[PDB]
């Protein structure tokens, strides 16, 4: 029963957790001269990336609510905004297009990661707020 | 059960803003530019105070011996970590790129990990008390 909301509350702090982390390397990305940095961290971005794909794969069989679920069908789909934003402000970085990239980062990337923020939060206060009630029953309750 | 879930909750953030700062430091000892420092100074003290903020709420919730003894030793090998990051980012803005690459790699990385390591230990010990609180409280319902 708890241990419900208390899995998807850890799964969803890593994610958060892993979306934090994009977001400073990509700031720090955008914010480099440094064409040959996209490169450099190819392997941490990869790591962050399959940490999200684990943390997907288990949380999908949990979700057992309506507004879990819509809630999810959106950071889906402003993930795929985010992605192809962040690829974008890569790919510039990665060709010396400082500029555009600078453009990209501020007009596509950070609303994109603001909104998968947000989303995210949503769903793990939804997940707290089960569990508070829940213990605030075990405690009081006996 | 309120008790562990604020420390597990408090510590995660902490997790996440070390996990933050490593990519951040990474980022800056890998490029070339020396201005990156300067460049992404606010939010690395954003970071940083974000994780005071977290010690303070902690410390007085920290009580009984094994989280204590993990804490003390988190803070000691903290201690080193901040002086590893912050000796990578003054030889970046001094633009000495070899030297900050190579104190990445021999002094800031195994702190970093250790760091790292040592809050995770804390965090399952945090998060193994729920479980087990967790899993007591549907043994009663079940029966």
């Amino acid at each position: 029963m708890m241990q419900e909301p208390l899995t998807k509350e850890r799964l969803i702090s890593d994610w958060n957790s892993n979306v934090s982390v994009a977001v400073a390397r990509t700031t720090a990305i955008a914010k480099s001269s440094d064409a040959s940095l996209v490169q450099f961290l190819a392997a941490d971005a990869a790591a962050t990336t399959k940490s999200t794909a684990n943390v997907l794969k288990q949380i999908e069989p949990l979700i057992t609510q309506p507004a879990e679920r819509e809630i999810l069908d959106k950071i889906m789909q402003v993930r795929k905004t985010y992605i192809a934003s962040r690829d974008k402000v890569s790919q510039l970085k990665a060709d010396g297009m400082a500029e555009e990239a600078e453009s990209t980062l501020i007009n596509s990337y950070v609303p994109a990661a603001q909104g998968y923020l947000k989303l995210l939060g949503e769903l793990l206060n939804l997940q707290r707020a089960s569990l508070d009630a829940k213990a605030a029953e075990v405690e009081q309750i006996e």
